[PDB]
């Protein structure tokens, strides 16, 4: 039926080339048509940006400010209409996709105080006819790519900030369900934003490439899968670019042989298998006694060609001598005796999966979860004071729970040193969006006499 | 010739195998010899430095201020017998050598107050019995690899930090002049430090391997020259490790057409002849034409030299003084060698564009220094040169204190001529890891002697 | 403009750097706009 | 109008000293931009 | 410390491309006339600051 337009220097283009099709689960009756964008498509926007950026970058902290507070206005005024949006081509329930706004709003309100933070020093006479001073500046023109799975909140997370920062930017949402993006963006102009500020271009790889190639683009931003990450990451650093990048990963639990268990199954439960919740796919026990008893536990409770990736799963961790335990065949699925050998424990899946690895002692759980590509959530489950000051002492992750979950809905890792963690509190992990989209100044200024300025002294 | 030892566990060790020279420059004659280390002795600092973080980590904040501010007294007292070790070594002004230390010594006075910055949140019951807080933690045992040039001062802005943050150091220091670096480290343990938190090992090649390939050692520090820095950054990387960089690099300075020709030939007399420039870009031909014209007059005062100007007039550069010192090329382009490699010496390179655009474009697209300056009278130029270079120190009609050239890489940047109050936050960041936790004591409903272990 | 009964508002005009922070340092006028003008719709002089 | 104390508190009467030695200025300053900054647009 | 109470603000585009700033300024060249009694407060109330 429809055809969703790009969003190019403040109109909405029409791309007619390469096209697939936006599905909607549980229907799968495919609801509209994208545009896959070749590079000339995309130096469209990149040239929309790079035209944008000299007014922007000089338009007052204030009116950017101005222009953020009525983008929140008009985000709260439209929430029902979004949020149908997501549910619509992402598929979930209307409650979890207006908790998402809500995050992506509260990002957009950090974002309308980050001019106050970036106001920097002067010094007249430092020496003798030298003036001195300190300044935060935007980068330029930076480019964010998004991920399926949150369609608002993880766009609303990179450019507002990026943009009250005085950057210009170009979104390159998932081709999945990007209706709900285009709209969020084009609110931004309704508020007031200025054209070539934001640009959103629809496309795939194609499109990625065409942005970690562009030399005009100087940060790229980008939370989805690990190997495209590790891409980006690799691929954008070589090339002199600053690169975010947040790629899946799985969140562990360690369960000591000291832990209140159904306090232990609670969390599971909730994080496994109960957008709202903690995740973990993996519990790491302490000793064998420990994992017997979760797994008695947990097993009753686990009772409340596409398909081929699952069954393809499991089959090969019984292959490789992994206890399957519960086969949810998708439902709960349960995975006992796991290694980090096994191929279920390397490669993530889709779906209620929990792996149970067996370990002789603190030191090696720490060292197990320490040494893989580590996410942002862990919890250890323990009465020991020792075991759990230890545990936050040497674990590498950054969120750390001791008998409780924490707030960190999907498992990610961070790669390199441009870290931005994607659910912690705005306002302790918002200086680190900042240093992103920006870079530090010190300038010293003298001015070179002349001994007369008569008028022969100047240009006509 | 008496031998130099390490400084692995808190002693002093006597390695003999693999062994080199050092000279003292002004005289030609090598005074000492020094032990290119093996895996082996590279693994005994790092188990020495693995053993001494527990403990380390865990002591108070105010006692590790305490022994850094003895180790800035112990500085302060020796400095005569420090600053005759550089000159020696090295080969430089003593008055420069007490300068350069005099920096090493901010950098100890930054540290003491680190502690300060670092303490963090708490909150009873966040929720239902349920507390919070957020810490910053060291991230474990961190390595350093210092340069010829600062034997002082570049290893003072690396391990006081961190270990005032609160890791563990091992510090492999320039073969050329490691006798100045030895005897620092040695003042800190005299004026407290705990056995194995600070170490030295003396080595090359083989060493730094070492320290990039230890899966203990989580950080990895870098101060020289360009291709090295290269190596560490992306080998340590691959390998997990957070790499800090600075690799050597062309500080330019930007000429305009109203530029005060006296006012910049100072500085470019200063600079190559302070602060380091080794290129100017000229817009227009007539300044370019006016300041060669400028330059050679003033211009009257190894074998990698001579292969260096012999490869640039091959390629098409003129050569307008050649100083076989005080060499000059004018009509460098950025596909020459020499502008693509850097040298030793007094060498200055004359770039002619026809923009402030391309001028912009020409620093911001190569591995851009850590200053540059604009010559011009006009407010326009200065302004926009001042938000679209990339460079984070720029002077406008005045050179900056800034003596040797250097690229940062990566994510883990920080400044090394910077103020310290301003770039030591960075600093803090790269030696320390960020924790926020969250915790919950589940109840009994009784608390009889059968609910706990014997 | 110094030697007279000067105002409460003066612009200068120019590109040069060095002109306007001379300007700017030797006018006696409390508010000066370089290349921007200045938002006093009449001109006083204040006595005593 | 131009008023100070001879044996007052000098941390108390010291602004009135400091105000009839200097005088205020307020600048606001823009530099009207070019549309290109090749050679040919500045001097000799 | 009068140098210290004499510090001034600047503001980068405090509108479009327009920066801002306030100092205080010295007013030029002064004197000072002094009485006979205190030849030593009287100037030292006057010329230093
Ligand atoms: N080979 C590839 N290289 C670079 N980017 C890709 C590649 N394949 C897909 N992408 C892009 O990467 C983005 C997210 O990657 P992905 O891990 O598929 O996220 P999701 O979790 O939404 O499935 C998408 O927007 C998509 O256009
Ligand atoms: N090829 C190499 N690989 C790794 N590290 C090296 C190599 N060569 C030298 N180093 C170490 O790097 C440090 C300085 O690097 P270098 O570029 O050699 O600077 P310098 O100008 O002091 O020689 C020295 O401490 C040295 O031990």
């Amino acid at each position: 039926m429809t055809l969703i337009k790009h969003l190019i220097g403040g109109e909405l283009i029409a791309d007619t080339g390469r096209t697939a099709d936006v599905f909607n689960p549980s229907t799968g009756e495919a609801v509209r048509k994208v545009p896959l964008a070749d590079r000339e498509t995309m130096q469209q926007a990149i040239d929309a940006a790079k035209a944008a950026f000299p007014a922007w970058r000089n338009t007052p902290p204030a009116k950017r400010a101005q222009v953020l507070f009525r983008f929140k206005q008009l985000l709260e005024a439209n929430e029902e209409r979004i949020v149908k949006l997501i549910s619509e081509e992402h598929g979930k329930t209307i409650e979890d996709a207006a908790g998402e706004l809500k995050r992506g709003i509260e990002n957009v309100e950090y974002a309308t105080a980050a001019p106050e933070i970036l106001k920097g020093e002067y010094s007249r006479n430092v020496g003798p006819n030298i003036d001195a001073w300190s300044d935060f500046q935007p980068i330029g023109v930076v480019a964010g790519i998004t991920p399926f799975n949150f369609p608002a909140m993880v766009p609303l997370w990179m450019y507002p900030l990026a943009i009250a920062c005085g950057n210009t930017f170009i979104l390159k949402p998932s081709e999945r369900d990007p209706s709900s993006t285009l709209l969020i963006a084009e609110l931004f102009h309704e508020a007031g934003l200025p054209k070539g500020v934001l640009n959103v271009v629809h496309g795939d790889k194609g499109a990625v490439d065409a942005l970690i190639e562009a030399p005009e683009v100087k940060a790229l931003s980008f939370v989805g899968s690990t190997p495209i990450a590790e891409y980006i990451y690799s691929e954008g650093t070589k090339r002199g670019k600053r690169v975010q990048a947040l790629g899946g990963a799985k969140n562990h639990a360690v369960l000591m042989p000291d832990a209140d268990l159904d306090n232990a199954v609670s969390a599971l439960m909730g994080a496994a298998y109960g957008e709202r919740c903690m995740a973990i796919s993996v519990a790491v026990c302490v000793g064998d006694q420990i994992a017997d008893a979760l797994v008695q536990k947990l097993v009753p409770q686990i009772k409340g060609a596409a398909r081929d990736k699952v069954t393809g799963y499991i089959d090969t961790g019984v292959a490789q001598g992994a206890e399957l335990v519960v086969d949810g065949r998708l439902g709960g699925t349960l995975f006992d005796r796991v290694t980090p050998e096994m191929t279920i424990y390397k490669e993530e899946i889709f779906g209620p999966v929990l792996c149970i690895v067996r370990v002789n002692s603190l030191e090696e759980a720490m060292q197990l979860i320490n040494d893989h590509e580590y996410g942002n959530g862990t919890c250890i489950f323990t009465r020991d004071g020792e075991a759990a000051r230890l545990f936050c002492d040497e674990i590498e992750v950054g969120m750390v729970g001791v008998n409780v979950p924490l707030p960190v809905p999907v498992a990610y890792h961070s790669f390199g040193g441009w870290k931005r963690s994607l659910f912690g509190d705005l306002h302790a992990y918002g200086p680190d969006g900042v240093r992103f989209y920006t870079k530090r100044k010190a300038i010293t200024q003298r001015w070179p006499q002349r001994k007369s300025h008569e008028a022969a002294q100047f240009a006509f």
